């Protein structure tokens, strides 16, 4: 398969800022190729794969004309190399987490700055009827949240609360049961992480990078932690070569890929790949474009 890097933000001094461009990584050639751009520029975008299509969910269009937090959603068809808009969400969400469970896309948390609200709300997309439905909200408001699916539950990992009753970078983690429509907190991470990337590999959730802006020492992270759902525990694993917040993460062929992000002060085009058998990160070919707040999916 291929990794897709979708949208993001190029804040490099010659960069084009909010991106609608999209590039695809081929692991066998170790090469990134630009493909069709989306209809709308999106940084802080959530990306998921469902039924052979790539969905770009929400995000922020800070382009010259529109400065909007997005409720729009568009779908990529790899065979035609075209993006088409589908039904919009109920709520505008940048910094949104997305994942796929039981044939539906879940959009989790985010930031609606159209008020300036950090969201605890969650909604579910049904591709057969092309509609979004709100479901149970999270216990905590979270923008810049990582989301992944493991053992039939959605996990919302870290993020930033930012509400007046708590401007906190989160180490907490909660799990969504679709059967009872309920969120429950589980074991927190060792490190507080907003703008964290997450993915699932060999039955564990990996929390990669992020930003710990706690009143203890504001920092972009290269550290990595893994969650064992059976024991309900988090354990640190080998750190990356580069500190990355707003990083995209995906799993392909037994490896975790950390894609782009921001090192505080560079927007990254670099890409590294984690091997769980050697517990080591290795850099692979860099992206054509630097992208922080990038969405990543595997198809």
């Amino acid at each position: 398969g291929h990794i897709y890097a979708v949208g993001g933000y190029d804040g490099s001094p010659d960069g084009h800022t909010h991106l609608n461009s999209v590039e695809a990584y081929d692991p066998e050639r170790d090469e990134w190729h630009l493909v069709a751009p989306m209809n709308t520029r999106r940084s802080g975008v959530g990306v998921a794969v469902l039924n052979g299509h790539i969905y770009a969910v929400g995000g922020f269009d800070g382009s010259p004309d529109g400065t909007d937090h997005l409720n729009s959603v568009e779908r990529y068809d790899p065979e035609r190399d075209e993006w088409r808009l589908v039904a919009p969400m109920n709520t505008r969400r940048s910094g949104v987490g997305v994942a796929v469970l039981n044939g539906h896309i879940y959009a989790v948390g985010g930031y609606d700055g159209s008020g300036h609200t950090h969201l605890n709300s969650v909604e579910a997309y049904d591709p057969e009827r092309d509609e979004w439905h709100l479901v149970a909200p999270m216990n905590t408001r979270r923008s810049g949240v990582g989301v992944a699916v493991l053992n039939g539950h959605i996990y919302a990992v870290g993020g930033f609360d930012g509400s007046p009753d708590g401007t906190d970078h989160l180490n907490s983690v909660e799990r969504y049961d679709p059967e009872r429509d309920e969120w429950r907190l589980v074991a927190p991470m060792n490190t507080r992480r907003s703008g964290v990337g997450v993915a699932v590999l060999n039955g564990h959730i990996y929390a990669v990078g992020g930003y710990d802006g706690s009143p203890d020492g504001h920092t972009h992270l290269n550290s990595v932690e893994a969650y064992d759902p059976e024991r309900d525990e988090w354990h640190l694993v080998a750190p990356m070569n580069t500190r990355r917040s707003g990083v995209g993460v995906a799993v392909l062929n037994g490896h975790i890929y950390a894609v782009g992000g921001f090192d505080g002060t560079d927007h990254l085009n670099s890409v590294e790949r984690y091997d769980p058998e050697r517990d080591e990160w290795r850099l692979v070919a860099p992206m054509n474009t630097r992208r922080s707040g990038v969405g990543v999916a595997v198809l």
